């Protein structure tokens, strides 16, 4: 099947293409915020898992330990996250952290769902399924 | 959509995952033959293009100059393929490249043909299809 792999290495490519440009466009619809991209990650990540280790946060968000250390440094001097004391250092929003990382949460979760628009999570499966066949043919 | 990004995610993961399991799998059908993986990429080019100029094969294969000129000396004394004279050296099977070349496509064609087992070409352009929409919701 010369044919059917052209045809697999086509959806490889427009795979990778699409999740690039998927992420670019969830990444415009916050553009006029005063929170940044990065500032973002980690914002979403100390949301998602607070209170969090600076250490922790570095792993969710898959940057370095300077990185961190950065935007951390910022997110508190926009105080809209807490460092409190083991003895250790853990991060959580302010008050109004949360309010801006709702407002932000809620902007993301509308662009999603554009995103999205006439796809069903059963479409998605079927994909999911012939992965597994091929998967499953070859040993 | 967090949960359409989530499920989304999953595909791209696998897509590439069993990509590269699909590549090792065809390698593996011609394992104990005499021509080695990377001898068969530039040997396959050469079939397909011949006569072929060695800056052509590297482009094709997407390997460096040195490489190519190292595998190309290695198909030269396996008397698989011959180089031949404007004033640049193109390349070509010999008759002995032909038969191997010839009995090796067939043994991997019929191993693409059980990787892609019970999948067909419509389940495939059905989720093209999945992401030209994507790609269509995204500006």
């Amino acid at each position: 099947s010369n044919a059917m792999r052209g045809y697999y290495d086509e959806i490889s490519f427009d795979v990778n293409t699409t999740a690039k440009k998927m992420h670019l466009f969830l990444m415009r619809s916050i553009a006029s915020y005063d929170v940044t991209p990065e500032q973002w990650s980690v914002l979403e990540g100390i949301e998602a898992n607070e209170p969090i280790s600076q250490k922790e946060i570095a792993l969710w968000t898959k940057k370095d330990t300077p990185t961190v250390n950065r935007i951390v440094d910022v997110l508190l001097r926009k105080e809209l996250i807490v460092r409190e004391i083991r003895r250790i250092s853990l991060l959580s929003l302010t008050d109004k952290g949360r309010k801006e990382t709702t407002e932000l949460r809620d902007i993301v979760e509308a662009s999603c769902e554009k995103m999205f628009a006439g796809v069903t999570r059963t479409d998605l499966e079927q994909f999911t399924a012939i992965l597994k066949n091929i998967s499953t043919n070859i040993e």
